[PDB]
Parts: structure tokens; sequence; C-alpha cells
């Protein structure tokens, strides 16, 4: 569907974009999830107004009036009820919620969005007068939405004036279609900023796996599918060690689907480290940096919240966890050079090509069928 594939596309351009705004050295990794960015993005469509509202939507390309309102929700609802209805070898907590001041109004559609379109709870708190409270409540909330594996978004109390936060927490571990053998585990060189050689536990898999070389990315994509091919993650892995940089540059809604249209399978040896992720942003100066200002001022228009123009955003607060293993449902295969042998003979089967992920790299997690980034990483430093 073409509307499907608009979410997609809209999701994917604040995915990259949020990559090139985000702060990074070559010392920290980078991992956050443009679907839960888009999810709080949503989260303001459906209660913004006036100017506020033309803001987030021309960010995306589009006049207010060139959207239903309806249509966006529902396709919002229908991603929803795709990651809810994954099997079991999936893990993943997502954990979304909007916490106002307390006495400003809720009205009921905006709750009954929140929860049919984004899995989103709308929660009250008084951040005057009782801060402790308010995140006693908020750690309680998105320790029980994520299974434990998230125990707090906050260390102290937010400001006095805190009127209305965006919240987005989301834990992943999925189960490979092809198992790395946990017996070919060993640690093995890593080029840390692409400078620094270091040891690190490496995985290792001989197999099947779609694959291109893409001149204007200069890099080697490689697509490991998940269980059931509904999420695969794309290594994309710069040719030059010091490339990372320069792939962020190029890389783009446009130059990656250019990309992923080329890859085909072959047999093939990849080293792919072992690795856990765990990072926390404060969203607001990377959105204002974007363009999206309105609803973090006090001329904010979100009335469709509260029934007035009474709510701003104080911030957006993002937390996502991944852990990265071997395990996988079935044992790694390769077709095997394909010969017509007319007579008798040694054969030699060509040397099987190498994508050995030893240096600074992207990974998307992408919905194989839509083609929307649920996760995106820089590892610069294992």
């Amino acid at each position: 569907s073409q509307d499907k594939w608009e979410l997609a596309r809209a999701n994917n351009y604040l995915g990259l974009n949020l990559l090139k705004q985000l702060p990074s050295n070559d010392k920290t990794n980078v991992f956050f999830s443009p679907f839960s960015v888009s999810t709080a993005m949503g989260m303001a469509y459906a209660g913004a107004r006036g100017d506020t509202l033309e803001q987030l939507t021309l960010n995306f390309g589009y006049a207010a009036d060139e959207l239903n309102e309806g249509k966006v929700l529902a396709l919002f609802k229908e991603q929803l009820q795709s990651t809810n209805d994954l099997p079991h070898d999936y893990t993943l907590n997502i954990a979304n919620a909007a916490v106002a001041q307390e006495g400003y109004g809720i009205l009921p559609e905006y709750t009954d969005a929140l929860t049919s379109s984004f899995g989103a709870e709308y929660i009250e708190a008084d951040f005057q007068k009782r801060g402790q409270e308010a995140i006693q409540k908020i750690n309680a909330w998105v320790s029980n939405r994520t299974h434990g594996k998230v125990q707090s978004l906050f260390d102290e109390p937010p400001d006095f004036s805190t009127r209305l936060i965006l919240l987005n927490a989301i834990y992943y571990k999925g189960t490979w279609l092809y198992e790395f053998d946990k017996t070919k585990t060993k640690p093995r060189s890593f080029y840390n900023g692409g400078v620094e050689k270091v040891q690190v536990p490496m995985m290792r898999l001989k197999s099947t796996l779609n694959h291109t070389y893409n001149a204007i990315l200069n890099a080697d994509l490689v697509d490991l599918p998940y269980v059931g091919n509904d999420f695969s993650m794309t290594i994309i892995l710069p040719r030059e060690k010091t490339g990372l940089a320069s792939l962020k540059s190029v890389l783009t809604s446009q130059t990656l689907n250019l990309a992923l249209q080329n890859m085909y399978p072959k047999d093939m040896k990849l080293k792919l480290p072992k690795f856990k992720l765990d990072t926390k942003y404060t969203l607001k100066p990377t959105l204002e940096a974007m363009g999206i200002t309105k609803i973090f001022s006090a001329d904010a228009d979100l009335s469709g919240i509260s029934g007035s123009r009474n709510l701003y955003v104080s911030d957006v607060l993002h937390k996502a966890v991944l852990e990265v293993n071997e395990e996988g449902s079935e044992a790694a295969a390769v077709t095997g050079f394909v010969i017509q042998l007319r007579t008798a003979a040694f054969v030699t089967p060509p040397p099987l090509p190498k994508v050995y992920v030893d240096h600074p790299f992207i990974f998307l997690i992408r919905n194989s069928k839509t083609n929307t980034i649920m996760f995106l990483g820089e590892i610069n430093a294992l």
C-alpha cells in the first residue's frame, strides 16, 4: 500500500536525520529507535493544532490539509498490531507515555488515540509539589512496561516548571533465522574509532546472505534476517577503516533504498561482534536542530490534548536497549558452487567472499515487509 510506504518513508527520513544530528565521539556507540521517535512525534501530531501541527506535518513535506488524521492514526494502529503479533522469538518491550502536570485537562479522544494508535499511556503527576513521587510513579511504570529491562528514566526530579514530557523506552532481543555457532566465537581485532586495535568477542557465520557492494555509500551491505524474516538487521560497513563519517554524510532514505534493491543472495563468510547497547537521550535539542520547535515553545498549541492551549513539551526522553548474540532458529547453510559437469575432473570452487565487521559501522533493524527502520546504531567502539 502507498500509505504504509509513505509512513515508512517519513519514519526513515526522521531516523537518518536524527543520526546526523545526535552528539557523538569515536569512543561511544549511538543507538535509538526511529520508530519510538516517530511514536513521540505521532503523539504530538494527534494533539497539535494551528502552527504547531503545520510545523510537524511540513517537516515531512505535507500541509496539514494533505493528510487525513484518521488515516495517519490508522497506519500507526496497523504498525502497533504487527509488533504486538510478533512471535515469542522476538523480545520487544515498548513503553510509550505522555506525563502531564495535573489539573490541565485530558480529552478522552486523545487518551483513546494514545492507546489504540501508539500503545501509549497518559499519566498525571505533580512536578511542582511532588517531584520525588512523580519520578517514583514514572520509574514504576517503565519497569512494569519493559518487564524490568528499564528500571528508571529519571535520577532527580525534573524542573518545577515541567508541563508535559514524552517518554519512549524500548528493549529488543531477536532470534536470528541462522544461528551463529557459539563454538566459533573468539576475541578478534576491531578498530575502535577506525584507529585503535582491540580484541573483542566476534561471532562467525558461513551462509547464503543478501549482500551488495554499493559505490555511492562505498560500503558492503549484508542482510541478517530474524525468525519469520519479519525483521532483518542490515549491516552497512564502509570500505575505508575511517569511512563511517563519510558514510553518514551520503546515507539517506533514497541512497539506502537504491542499495537495498541491489542485494542478492550469495555464499559468504561474516564476522560480526557480540554486543549489548543501552542508551538514553534527551531529544528536545536534536528535534529543535531538525526544525521541530513549536511543540517545545510557550506558544505551543496542543489543544487536542487538554481542550485548551495550556500544554507544551518540556522534553522528550528516549531509552533504547539491544542485545546481539549467537542464538538462531536454523543452522547456517551455503548452497555451494553450482557446476554442470560433463567430463570427470578435479573441481576447485572459488574462495567464498568475506564481510569482516572489524571497524566502525552502521546497522539498521527494519521491518522486511514495510522497510520501516525500527532500530539504528553506529558502533564506533567495542
